[PDB]
């Protein structure tokens, strides 16, 4: 099975666009974090400036973004971390349903071909990068006809990455959202080296709870959306994964999974311990989010909404990811 590293397991953090170097040196160096996904996010997700800006604009936005990618690499090397690149706001963004604009304009689908083989040609001999997660939570909405749909806009892609790069992984999530659901929708591309990866957070009225207009207050485990939610339940959730892993023979990472921190008692903890668990058991790779993002999803802060600021001792879930994080081997470089 075809993972793209040598290591027994990748376990770390989607990281912040501002993530600093000193951040990252403590990730790996004193987290023993040994991987990120460094996200290629314009200013938030799933709206952005990129839903109404032109193509010159979105390149002009990239290619910042893209430089302090190339500058981190060095830092991540030094601090024994691996890299997944994440096209996390495509070119054209997304129109008020969160319908990515690569399946519905001619000029945005031919940029995401032409963006990807130029970030294929920057990174193609780096050590530091493994993997290229071509976009972020695709949603597919109407595709009309003569353009290309995800399932043949991800197999195009990855063959035009896959001619200028023969080293890093392709990592492909399926439409809608990179929900665990939607992977039964997504045929296996045939292009090598590719890994597979959904985003965990179901159930949303949990793992998002006091976000958005959804209520607090929701206890896990428990009874959530009229069904019960425990361990059990979260290994039902990921069944559809877990069969995609093992009929095509091909490698799961999990590019993101949280539980909102000011979820009641240990419920995110909890949540947590149990996605882990299973991840573990199933030999997936994973990347918690978020370290020094938004601060909803940090593990350096507290239970409580109305504090934002950074709790005075380690938090269960900081110590939960630290415990799994010791685990880890660092990638040897040469």
């Amino acid at each position: 099975v075809f993972k793209g590293h040598n290591l027994p397991r990748l376990r770390g953090a989607m990281i912040g666009p501002h993530v600093t170097n000193a951040d990252l040196l403590e990730f790996g160096n004193v987290w023993k974090a040994n991987h990120i996904r460094w996200q290629l996010i314009w200013n938030g997700f799933p709206h952005s400036p990129a839903d109404s800006a032109t193509l010159d604009e979105y390149r002009q936005w990239l290619d910042g973004a893209l430089k302090r990618l190339e500058a981190a690499l060095p830092v991540c090397r030094e601090a024994g971390i691996l890299v997944t690149v994440d096209l996390h706001t495509p070119p054209g963004g997304r129109n008020e349903a969160s319908e990515c604009r690569i399946f519905h304009d001619r000029e945005f689908q031919k940029a995401f071909i032409d963006i990807w083989e130029d970030i294929a040609r920057r990174f193609a001999d780096s050590d530091v990068v493994w993997g290229y997660d071509l976009v972020n939570a695709p949603v597919e909405g109407m595709v009309p006809d003569g353009l290309m749909n995800w399932q043949r806009l991800a197999e195009e892609t990855a063959r035009r990455v896959r001619a200028i790069d023969q080293k890093h992984a392709i990592i492909i999530e399926p439409a809608p959202w990179g929900s665990p659901s939607s992977i039964a929708l997504l045929d296996p591309i045939d292009v090598p080296g590719v890994v597979y990866s959904v985003h965990m957070y179901v159930p949303h009225a949990f793992t998002h709870q006091g976000v958005y207009d959804n209520p607090v207050g929701i206890v896990y485990p428990g009874t959530i959306d009229g069904k019960w939610y425990d361990r059990n339940t979260l290994r039902k959730v990921l069944e559809p994964v877990r069969r995609f892993q093992e009929e095509n023979g091909v490698h799961i990472y999990i590019g993101e999974f949280s539980a909102i921190r000011w979820a009641p008692a240990d419920s995110a903890c909890q949540y947590l311990k149990d996605c882990i668990e299973i991840f573990e058991e199933y030999g997936w790779d994973w990347a918690y989010h978020a370290f020094r993002e938004w601060d909803g999803w940090s593990v350096e802060h507290g239970p409580d909404r109305n504090d934002r600021n950074r709790t005075a001792t380690p938090t269960d879930r900081a110590l939960l990811l630290r415990s799994w994080y010791a685990e880890n081997v660092k990638p040897q470089f040469s």
